[PDB]
C-alpha cells in the first residue's frame, strides 16, 4: 500500500471508511495489507489495484482493481486492508 490523495479522482486506491466520527474515503496507492481500525466503510474504488479488506467478517474482500464496492447492508467493519 502507499499513501496518496487519489490521482486527481481518477486512479490510485480509493475507499470509503466510515466510523466514529463520520464517513470519509481513504486513498493509499500500490498493493499490500493497511490496517483499518476494525470500523471504517462506506464503499470502495480499487481503480487500479486488486484491493483486499477484511471485512467485519474478515471477509477479505479482494476486489481486482477498477471495481467500487460498498457496504451499506453487508458486514460493515473493515479490519484492515491489502491489495494484491
Amino acid at each position: 500500500i502507499d499513501h496518496v490523495p487519489c490521482r486527481g479522482g481518477e486512479n490510485f486506491l480509493k475507499i470509503w471508511s466510515h466510523s466514529g466520527g463520520q464517513q470519509s474515503v481513504d486513498c493509499y496507492a500500490n498493493r499490500g495489507r493497511i490496517d483499518f481500525g476494525g470500523w471504517w466503510v462506506d464503499k470502495i474504488s480499487t481503480g487500479n489495484n486488486d484491493l483486499i479488506y477484511y471485512d467485519a467478517n474478515g471477509d477479505s474482500v479482494r476486489v481486482d482493481r477498477w471495481h467500487d464496492i460498498t457496504y451499506p447492508n453487508r458486514p460493515p467493519k473493515v479490519n484492515s486492508i491489502e491489495i494484491l
